[PDB]
């Protein structure tokens, strides 16, 4: 999972499209 940078329901990339809307 991410910790802080992304929603880790999108895991396990923690991805710039799930992170930054």
């Amino acid at each position: 999972p991410c910790g802080s940078y992304c929603p880790s329901v999108c895991a396990p990339a923690c991805a710039p499209v799930c992170c930054y809307p």
